[PDB]
């Protein structure tokens, strides 16, 4: 359970992201794919991209980064009361896209890295700890839905 103070830190940086959702989304997906190439393999849409320049040039990858960050922002702004938003996302990522929980750990690390690079004055250690807690709560709650469906592994 995050405290109200921890939520405020999370959402303060997140309001900065919403100024350039697409730039952040590209940076986070590129970092994920470069740091963890097995993740790129889950996207039939992107598996043709072989270089970071090709990734940066893909308008389709930038569109998907916006999709991802708009869904995460709606979850964060629920401050934990996110069951309605998480259900469909867990269901599709477990049963259709076949994404292990560990790859949600990986994208969480990429989000934290990109927020530190782009917003260092609003992402000191207090805010990095709070965002880590928020992303752990997201993963916890997705993992419980995976387990229900038989995909916690
Ligand atoms: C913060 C974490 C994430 C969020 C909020 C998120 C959100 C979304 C949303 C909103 C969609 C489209 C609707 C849907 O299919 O449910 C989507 C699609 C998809 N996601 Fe995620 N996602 C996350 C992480 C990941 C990770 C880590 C992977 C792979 C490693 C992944 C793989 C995919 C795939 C393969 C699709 C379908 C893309 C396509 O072919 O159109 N997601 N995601």
């Amino acid at each position: 359970v995050l405290s109200e103070g921890e939520w405020q830190l999370v959402l303060h940086v997140w309001a900065k992201v919403e100024a350039d959702v697409a730039g952040h989304g590209q940076d986070i997906l590129i970092r994920l794919f470069k740091s963890h190439p097995e993740t790129l393999e889950k996207f039939d849409r992107f598996k043709h991209l072989k270089t970071e320049a090709e990734m940066k040039a893909s308008e389709d990858l930038k569109k998907h980064g916006v999709t991802v960050l708009t869904a995460l922002g709606a979850i964060l702004k629920k401050k934990g009361h996110h069951e309605a938003e998480l259900k469909p996302l867990a269901q599709s990522h477990a049963t259709k896209h076949k994404i292990p929980i560990k790859y949600l750990e990986f994208i969480s690390e990429a989000i934290i890295h990109v927020l530190h690079s782009r917003h260092p004055g609003d992402f000191g250690a207090d805010a990095q700890g709070a965002m880590n807690k928020a992303l752990e709560l997201f993963r916890k709650d997705i993992a419980a839905k995976y387990k229900e469906l038989g995909y916690q592994g």
